[PDB]
């Protein structure tokens, strides 16, 4: 930086503290990762002086023509990653992409169907603190307890009791692949919309890693900052069909001005991800989880579904006695990012819990491969086991500065 | 840019062309202004790694001791320039600041009072294709036929008759100052909240060129990229009796992540606002607008409301048989930026208007003055005088571009 430093030393020293910090931890927070500079160069642009409402070609500012060859790369280039037959790059976040997609086919105090939040459904998806759950009448399917895998027929029972006009299938903290052929069937059966929410899984759709829900499903939703390892944002990708309808509920139905200066960053990543080479790192961060898993459970340590299929894992703490709370703040202690996170059929509280959560992408990025992730579950048995010795603490330290250098 | 180039040259082409237009063309939007190179700096950051859903040292994820104390430096700052009891920097845009307070405070169907949107009103302020007019009862009032001023007996009778929940001051195109103490005391009087969305005027209201809200409003609402001259954002001050329930309705409420390099840019901009140079900036661009005002009269020009008090003017374009849509398209053909505008009681539909919205915040910035301002208006004489010469029309666009340089 050239201008901030001597503008704003306040700002400054703080964005530097949050760089070194970035560095110098080990970042297993499972929706965490870490933007090209490309990608920063272009949030960082002066396409933030633009008003643009509208879309490419049809403003209501005049001045877009270059804004509007940024926007259309963007969804170009979202259509090539996903095969859908349109993309929305619009949305701020994965919260305003869902938030488009309800009001595009829901009234107020509709029925819709989610995963439930106890067992990896997201906020977004009918907590009754949530614009969701407020405004409309939010359903629950499970997991079983004792596979943790999603329960098809709890999917379809619940559908055909409670008939939502929308399903919801896609999760903040499921470990395993999700069958969207039989949600689309579910939904079929009940004359359902499906909607996908692959916020966490969009990096590994991309890379052919995890089955694509955009032929099974109505409406896919998704942010851009997750495995995409793009900026911070959300998209829609829909149907043809409902394109027009889409695009109306985003601007002028949720949102006013976009961020042109972010959709030209999502442009960038998308660019990114249409690469071989992030093909090669998203095969690095599902080898690099399943390492992962493999070496905790090596430790001792229970996964929530017995591993993961993706870049995502869940320990479930009760064998060791230690709540979710216990453990991401003594890992905290030595270094290493980790989220509490209630398991399924969680005796705990959700500001408790008896998990973590922990994904790999973000180490990916950084390089971390399958010795990493053995030395990384290492650490976090040598510290839940000893959770009172600063010995064994300092050490834990000491290790996880040596794998960020 | 270093990496942007070698990585993506078609975003970065685009980038470069729209970084030339913004220099070579005069910018008359209104809402549109220039942020300095360290607002850009701080959005193009490390910041956007993080999640920090929550509130500083109330997250819900560890790693924030620093993109905490940036959102404090941005509350804080926000707080010391409007004299606010509570500030919320979350808002990812205008609409989602006034979504948020409408959240806060009504529930759906609930009456809510607005100025009436071919007036001067948002879109948020009620549209019927907006969340706001399909989520909430929206009635509206109007400004006086002759003098284009609110009517503040018509704002009184619909508070009287209709009783909403929640009266709604500020506008997106009202070129005169307004009476807050006149909204509070017809919002005692029938017993609803006063919110005032200030987003046009917020940085003359930080330069003390226009009344502050702040005392009179239960919430003021804002964005931080117009008159603000920050990054593309949103804001929602309000007194501490509401600033848990506010906080809540951003966050689990409307939004998930807030966009921490943008919190970051919004803490720069408020610390440019604070310097004595932002209030000789907005002294200039008041007195530009009154001079451009002035100016456009001479020309032979009719004006909204005869004048301005602020940053912003409507031209009413009747006199010369011109439609808002016929001047817009051909000052877009010699390098003048301007929206076409409703005019109070305009004939025409919003889609062609009778009007042309201008405003003088990013000419100032650019450093344009008083001289500027009657060259200016003389092209727009020459221009709408002149539309179907083609020889005229060349004049004008030499005559823009030795305003640009």
């Amino acid at each position: 930086m050239k201008y901030l430093p001597q503008q704003d030393p306040q700002v400054f020293a703080a964005i530097e503290q949050e760089r070194k910090r970035q560095h110098a931890k080990i970042e297993l927070i499972a929706s965490e990762n870490f933007v090209s500079r490309a990608v920063m160069e272009a949030q960082g642009s002066v396409l933030t002086n633009k008003y643009a409402e509208g879309y490419p070609g049809r403003r209501y500012y005049g001045g877009c023509e270059y804004v509007d060859i940024v926007e259309e790369l963007a969804r170009e280039r979202a259509k090539q990653l996903f095969g859908a037959e349109h993309a929305n790059v619009q949305p701020h976040s994965g919260a305003q992409a869902n938030m488009a997609v309800y009001f595009t086919v829901l009234e107020h105090g509709d029925t819709v169907l989610g995963m439930n939040l106890s067992h990896g459904g997201h906020l977004t998806h009918g907590s009754p603190v949530n614009f969701s759950g407020v405004q409309y009448n939010f359903v629950a399917y499970g997991v079983d307890p004792e596979t943790h895998v999603i329960d098809y027929d709890d999917v379809r029972e619940k559908a055909r009791l409670h008939r939502p006009k929308l399903i919801v299938a896609a999760a903040s903290a499921y470990p395993r692949i999700i069958d969207f052929a039989k949600f689309r069937e579910i939904a079929d059966e009940v004359g359902a919309y499906l909607m996908v929410d692959m916020a966490h899984i969009a990096g590994l759709v991309a890379a052919g890693l995890h089955p694509n829900p955009v032929p099974y499903a109505h409406f896919v939703t998704t942010t851009t900052h997750k495995t995409l390892r793009g900026p911070r944002g959300g998209m829609i990708l829909c149907q043809e069909q409902f394109a027009k309808q889409i695009d109306k509920a985003i601007f002028p139905g949720i949102q006013g001005g976009p961020l042109m200066h972010v959709i030209a960053a999502k442009a960038v990543a998308f660019g990114e991800a249409l690469q071989d080479d992030f093909k090669a790192y998203a095969k690095r961060v599902v080898d690099n989880a399943k390492r992962l898993a493999s070496a905790l459970q090596n430790e001792g340590f229970t996964l929530v579904s017995g591993g993961t299929d993706n870049h995502l894992l869940l320990v479930d703490l009760r064998p060791q006695q230690l709540t979710g709370k216990t453990a991401e703040k003594v890992l905290d202690e030595v270094g290493i990012t980790v989220n509490k996170a209630t398991i399924p059929y969680d005796p705990e509280s959700p500001f408790v819990t008896s998990g973590i959560r922990i994904g790999t992408a973000a180490v990916t990025t950084r390089g971390f491969g399958l010795e990493e992730m053995d030395e990384i579950a290492a650490i976090i048995g040598l510290v839940l086991k000893n959770v009172g010795s600063e010995q064994a603490l300092e050490e834990a330290r000491q290790r996880v500065a040596a794998l960020t250098d």
